[PDB]
């Protein structure tokens, strides 16, 4: 396969619907040796995993607790066996309470809850390259997901501003990474409908009808079309990255989006 | 006639007579703005700064992290500038990173209690201003924040830059709610501005920066001078940049279009 | 005192007195500048359209692609402001392409010839237009075109959009040989701007499909600019220019300043 | 199985065995795709490198500014594959500069009709050479063209970078034709390959100028089904070196 023989963390999963379980699945049809994480409802989540291609081992990690961070390449190294380093790393994972978002005014989001989806959406990046990197082949993969924050747009508000931010840690995370021989990189994403995809049907009426005016919007603008209901795409663009297909890109942006963010109208 | 002739703008960000607030805050007096000035911590020690001005001008307290003073702010401005008047212009010139998210720290070891505080007054505020001072301020109306170019990484910036990518969007935010007023939102991106303590190192990379950013600026950049600055944010405190909202004006010297 | 007094500015590009080329001609003069005018084909009909300008200027013959116009331009400037004056600023606000590259016909049907006769016009003569007047410019002088946001694809636009690519290339290039006489070179990215053929297509001279196109573009620019646009209205596109003819923005250069209501940084 | 296992690709651009095209076409072989390349000018020479590709392909005769060439490559493709066979995917590995539009020569002085013909075969080509075998491609194909990021002005480079700033252009409008046939076009910004020493030092993972595999790799990937998702777009091949100011 793409990632035959590749050791590859997976962080995100939530449900079937996740970004993350999809390029699981797909990592594991094209070959590669997964251990995943897990936030908060793991009943759950190892639940979830069950139905992936091939058995994996589910670690904790609440990228906001410094202990799971710092005890978190150990447990790793244990799950795929002393000897043996990751090949890829996925981050999934992002995070802004309600008041930062939807129809609840840009203006009106404490800095609490602004400050703790960026330690989530964007901080985080960081945090596990750190943990991580030690632990990593050269010739590695770092791979995080992104949505184009390049301009401002109703309802997503301050998760653009976390994502802005997120690409800017990227590049750094770059500098860091290619010490290790490792590269680092985001897949810029079109909408798809996930868990929070949620504020189409909860961010209040209004922030749901832009959503869904911004997805109609994607589509039409794709010169090859959005769906939107098949995460697929995505996920084939991340196993891309994690393989050695793409060896001479990092700090960088790859856009899985259907080429929407070439075009004006 | 003044650029900023009977203009009412407020300036945060002075805190010497080397900030770049400073001499934004000259600038629009030598062209006829009437200011009103903000200030963060030691509040008797800007009044001595803030009277090397051109004019005098009131000193209203603001750290940019207390809500209660932004709660408060406009009320304290329309005091001062007298009940029945309103402000063309507000300057954001604040930014703040600590030690350990910029400089000689790695990038892997900010701890996210700093990273975060910066993040709040470098980039938050902004949004947290805007809040506060649009109910105040005339259609036509200006809003002037500082950056530093983040598009690519660099030595010792770290997260500093993480901040100002942040700023950018928070910018591009600002304007749509800034735009139902009639007020226009932009940042000023300038070349690095003098403002070996850090070591051999930093002190290399420092000089190997401002040489380089001389010398790709098509017409140089002189790091010992933020006139040029300062007349750029008056530029977009004016009525002469009325269609531009939500973007960037790069005062560089025009650096950042070329590769070497 | 105006924004632009005591400065001698250029200014190419008047067609109609509905050309931006004419409103940045008519505000610079209301600033206190001193004018000279560049025609290109129809120098009779110009004269009466540049005849409605606040102030009468010396017009000048150029056609971009007549290299002998080029070659003598910086004299016939020279004569017209006097020996021992120079030009402190320079308007290119010329475009071109072809129908075939542009509108209706298909992009793979445009033909070379007409693609390159627009980027000549469009994209090249902004530094043949630089390297004939440099010389006889002050220093802290400023250079600029009229540019229309190319980052992006879209409907109609076709081989236009390529040729403001090209320009906004060739302006990068253009500041680093006008640094070297202390001259700025900038565009201005403007919003869609109601030209007399603007408004023919919205009127539906180019068809049914055309025209809702146009709607289109127009209603979403408005939409997506956080303080609105009014395509009628070429003043704050002009104010915009005299900006950066002026002394106020004095270390930016190489560079592009969006006059288009912000639209450009808004997704929706 | 190769990662372009069965497919069957153009690959244009191959003049000497140090052309990014003769390692896309190296690489693109080593993964199972059945090749058609073309050639410009010396076609007997051009024919004595291929030979050292790890396979024999049909090579075909094509001067993108001829508007002979463009109207039967079509025919002279579908000839070479086989009736009832379309290609799945297009490399575009042509450039032209004049020497007075490049290097020491002044940007002031290079005249239109040169830089017009670098702006013909450099970035016009792309939309022809689209024109032309769009209809001949399978979809779910992919178009891929070699650029080199021109968002920024630099020494030397000159008029070819005003061509290549115009070729990203291009890019973006053929993509909307290309999309119509379910087909992605793509562009990769490659750094200096032997055909700035500060290059290898921006770059996070560094940069080797003589090494064109991880370019030609970055092609392949596109060509592939990997990328199935991407259209109108940059993917920069160059050790991440334009994502850092120093
Ligand atoms: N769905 C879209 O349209 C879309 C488009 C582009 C990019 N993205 C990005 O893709 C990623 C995955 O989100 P998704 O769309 O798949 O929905 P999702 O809800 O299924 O996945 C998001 C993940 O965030 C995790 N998370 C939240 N707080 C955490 C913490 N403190 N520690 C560890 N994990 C934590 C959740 O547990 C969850 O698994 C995000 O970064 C997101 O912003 C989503
Ligand atoms: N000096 C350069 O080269 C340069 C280049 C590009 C952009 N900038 C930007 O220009 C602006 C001003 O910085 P400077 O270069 O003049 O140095 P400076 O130290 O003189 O100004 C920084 C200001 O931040 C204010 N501040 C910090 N915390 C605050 C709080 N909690 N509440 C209210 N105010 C607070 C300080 O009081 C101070 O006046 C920033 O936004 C900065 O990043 C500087
Ligand atoms: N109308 C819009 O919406 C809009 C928006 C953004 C940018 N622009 C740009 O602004 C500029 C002016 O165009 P406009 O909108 O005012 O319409 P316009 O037709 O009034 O201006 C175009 C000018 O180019 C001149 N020109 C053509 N060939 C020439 C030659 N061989 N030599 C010398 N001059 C020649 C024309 O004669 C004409 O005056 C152009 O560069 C254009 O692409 C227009
Ligand atoms: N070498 C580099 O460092 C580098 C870096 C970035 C991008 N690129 C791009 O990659 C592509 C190939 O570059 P290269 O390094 O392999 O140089 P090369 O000399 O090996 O190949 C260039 C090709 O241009 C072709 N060509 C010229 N005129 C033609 C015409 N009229 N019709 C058809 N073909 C014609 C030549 O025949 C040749 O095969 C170009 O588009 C180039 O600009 C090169």
């Amino acid at each position: 396969g793409l990632l035959d023989g590749k050791r590859i963390l997976v962080s995100g999963i939530i449900t079937d619907s996740s970004i993350a379980f999809h390029i699981a699945r797909v990592a594991q049809e094209q070959g590669a040796q997964l251990v995943l994480t897990g936030f908060d409802r793991l009943r759950l989540i190892q639940r979830i995993t069950d139905r992936l291609p091939a058995k994996a081992p589910l670690l904790e990690l609440d990228v906001q607790n410094e202990e799971h961070l710092a005890s978190l390449a150990g447990r790793v190294t244990e799950a795929i066996g002393a000897g043996n380093k990751l090949d890829g790393v996925v981050h999934s994972i992002g995070f802004m309470p309600q008041t930062g978002m939807g129809i609840n005014p840009f203006f009106d989001a404490p800095y609490a809850d602004v400050s703790k989806g960026i330690h989530i959406s964007a901080y985080s990046y960081a945090s596990m390259a750190k943990a991580l990197l030690p632990i990593m082949n050269p010739g590695g993969s770092i791979v995080g997901m992104d949505f184009d924050p390049s301009r401002a747009m109703p309802a997503y508000n301050w998760m653009t501003v976390a994502k802005s931010a997120l690409e800017s840690v990227n590049r750094f995370v770059a500098r860091e990474a290619g010490k290790y021989g490792v590269r680092s990189n985001l897949v810029a994403a079109g909408p798809i409908r996930t868990l929070a995809m949620a504020i189409v049907g909860a961010l209040g009426e209004e922030a749901g009808a832009q959503a869904q005016l911004l997805e109609e919007g994607w589509d039409q603008r794709a010169p090859i079309g959005w769906n939107m209901k098949d995460a697929t795409p995505v996920a084939k663009t991340v196993c891309a990255l994690l393989s050695d297909w793409l060896p001479a890109t990092t700090g960088d942006i790859i856009y899985a989006d259907g080429g929407a963010h070439t075009q004006l109208l």
